[PDB]
């Protein structure tokens, strides 16, 4: 229940790709400076 | 480290049939004073279909198992194969409803401050847990990823076909994500075996501690 996050500076475009026997899912957000 | 609530419907549009994404539908939202961001779904397909995937197949005998056409869809001999399976949906987490599922999902990445364009920086987690064969994989367009600790040796560690071939004499009956010969599963290991894909542009399947 503590999980990594990466993130990506500059994008405009992101992707998230799974493949499983069960179920993923995705958290996303910013940064603010 | 701003969340997206994609739960909220006063900050999506566009919204499919079922509630759920479609290409085309966005989310928008003042995340901080002048600051907005706007995500926007570009595409709805699985991982076998992108550049990266045949990058990694080419010129070896699975180069045919790129499929650029394939759709988001359930995996090969489970029992809903050929029917089409649910939209991706929030209704603070996305998240496709159902198991044995091969999909992926892109966004465009935009933001504003006080009507400007902005350099966005955007970052991301799988909010679920896997196991080998469970396979969450990230790409950008933009600079590559870092680390940037955890939301609540190791602090995760990486998935390899070492690490696949045991949990896969366990399933007993084996398991069902790799009898589907017709993609290779392995070239969703990231190659990348020290760290999962950090300075890079592809953060290739992890697994979360314990």
């Amino acid at each position: 229940k503590a999980v990594p996050v990466v993130m990506t500076r500059g994008a405009s475009e992101v992707g998230f790709y799974v493949a499983t026997g069960g179920q993923q899912a995705l958290m996303m957000g910013f940064l603010v400076v």
